Order: structure tokens, then C-alpha cells, then sequence
């Protein structure tokens, strides 16, 4: 069900950077000349992104939400998609400007926008679990508060592997197949994220193995700021639960959001 494209129907434009396992391009549909991505395998055993590379296929083939980014078609010599290209960028780096804060309207978009987009992965018979989700793999479609959407989930390939162990659940670290309640332990950081502009956990220095049994023994998070509306704290708190169980259904969490 998934349309192809060749070379001839498509124009390169600049390269964007890597998003998931492979590179992302800016380019234009020649028909239209809308702006589309392309997305490539860059170059022992590791070439196992392709497989992330047709699992993201497969599931961006099946899915079709506001919040979550979308397939075109595909390309074959060499194997590339092309999907869409969101405008504004990724989370992690406009976070990274301190000096323009986002607007609390916003902020309190972008939370939704993401919750909505993880709340659809999760009603699906089987539910889908990315396993890769923090700020670099959230896109920003528009950073104004009235419009449509504002952010968009993506990195399809679902492997784990800012990205180390800051964003995984407990249950998660050093395990292979990562229900779908990883998922609410990472969007809890997501969120974290976003109202701190901190990263998360970056509030302490402990060498790996001391900083996973933090985690998953003692029970170490971020902390949360005292300015912090109680929804908002106690939504974040739930979903980061060590119980896997305790962390909830993500109509919940949006619900709950909402009233913020
Ligand atoms: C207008 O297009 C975008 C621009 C930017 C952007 O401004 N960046 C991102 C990387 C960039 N680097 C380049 C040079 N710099 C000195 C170091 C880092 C810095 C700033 C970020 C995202 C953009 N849109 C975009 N749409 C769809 C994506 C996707 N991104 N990428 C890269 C993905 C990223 C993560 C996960 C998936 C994707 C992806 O699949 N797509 C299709």
C-alpha cells in the first residue's frame, strides 16, 4: 500500500542532518513543488538500521495522526523515503535557547500535542511502543499556540540503545523487549523537559553503574520546581513510576493536561 518514487520525481535540496538511523535531506516534490524529506542509509553488521529502516516503514505505513509524522513514498537505488519535513525543528535544540523562552501557552501546547500523538501509538491493536523517545526525536511543526498542530512524534525504528539512559524507564535499562508503559516513563521526561528547559537528570553526576541503581533501586528523578502547577507535578510524577503498573492511561494524562 505504499507508493514509489523515482529519482526523476523528486529534487534534493540541502542536507538537514540525521534523524533516527539515517540522513535527512530537504527536497521538493517536482510536480508540486512542495518540500518534502528523504531519508537514506548511511553506510559491518551495524548496517542493522536497515531494518530500523524498514520497520519505520512499516509503521508509518499504518498510521495517520496530526501528531505524528508521515510517509509519502519510497525510493529504491538507493532505498530512501520520503516523508515529511517539519519546519520548525526539533525540541531538543530549541531548548537550547535560553534567552527566548517558550511561552507557557505554548508549552502547555506542545505537552498535548505530544500526549495525543503517544495516546493514538497506544490504542493500537497491537499497541506501539517507539522506545526512543526524547526531546531530539520530537518535531516542531509551529511554535504558535493557535495553530493546528505544533508537535509531531517521529524515529520509527523502534530501537533504543541527548540519548543515553536519561529518558528509559527502569525496567528498560539492560533488558530487550519495553512495554508500552516505557513510553509513559519517557514522556514524563518529555515534559520535564519542557517546563525546565533542563535536560533531564542533569542535576546529578554518578558514573553508570551507580546512576542505574539510582534509577532503579533508589528511585532518583528530577526535581520538579516548586512553581509547578500541582496537575501538571502530579501527572509527571505518576508516569514516572518505578511501578510500571502505577503509570496511567495516557486518556489520563490528557485529560488532566487539558485543565492545565
Ligand atoms: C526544517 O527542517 C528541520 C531543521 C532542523 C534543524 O534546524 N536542526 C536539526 C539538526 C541540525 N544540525 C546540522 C548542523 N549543525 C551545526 C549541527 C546539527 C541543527 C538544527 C531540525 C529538524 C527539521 N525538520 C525535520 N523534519 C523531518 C525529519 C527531521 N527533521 N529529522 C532531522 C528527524 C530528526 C529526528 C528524528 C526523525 C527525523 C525525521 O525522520 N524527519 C523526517
Amino acid at each position: 500500500r505504499l507508493p514509489t518514487l523515482a529519482d526523476n520525481e523528486i529534487e534534493y535540496e540541502k542536507q538537514i542532518g540525521k534523524g533516527g538511523f539515517g540522513l535527512v535531506h530537504k527536497g521538493r516534490l517536482v510536480k508540486d513543488k512542495s518540500v518534502v524529506a528523504i531519508k537514506s542509509l548511511i553506510l559491518t553488521e551495524m548496517i542493522e538500521k536497515f531494518q530500523e529502516f524498514q520497520r519505520e516503514v512499516f509503521i508509518m505505513s499504518n498510521l495517520n495522526h496530526p501528531n505524528i509524522v508521515k510517509l509519502y513514498g519510497l525510493m529504491h537505488n538507493p532505498p530512501r523515503m520520503v516523508m515529511e519535513l517539519v519546519p520548525c525543528g526539533d525540541l531538543y535544540h530549541r531548548l537550547l535557547d535560553k534567552a527566548h523562552p517558550i511561552k507557557w501557552s505554548v508549552k502547555l501546547r506542545l505537552m498535548l500535542d505530544i500526549a495525543l500523538g503517544i495516546e493514538y501509538m497506544q490504542n493500537q491493536n497491537p499497541p506501539i511502543v517507539h522506545r526512543d523517545l526524547r526531546s531530539p526525536n520530537i518535531l516542531l511543526q509551529s511554535l504558535d499556540e493557535n495553530a493546528p498542530v505544533c508537535a509531531k512524534v517521529a524515529d520509527f525504528g523502534l530501537s533504543q540503545q541527548l540519548g543515553n539512559f536519561q529518558w528509559m524507564a527502569p525496567e528498560t535499562i539492560g533488558a530487550e523487549e519495553y512495554t508500552e508503559k516505557a513510553d509513559t516513563y519517557s514522556f514524563a521526561m518529555i515534559l520535564y523537559t519542557i517546563l525546565t528547559g533542563e535536560g533531564p537528570f542533569d542535576e546529578y553526576s554518578y558514573g553508570k553503574i551507580k546512576f542505574i541503581n539510582m534509577i532503579r533501586e533508589e528511585g532518583l528523578r528530577p526535581t520538579i520546581p516548586e512553581d509547578c502547577p500541582p496537575r501538571l507535578r502530579n501527572v509527571i510524577e505518576l508516569c514516572w513510576s518505578g511501578d510500571p503498573k502505577k503509570r496511567p492511561h495516557f486518556s489520563y494524562i490528557v485529560k488532566e493536561l487539558s485543565e492545565l
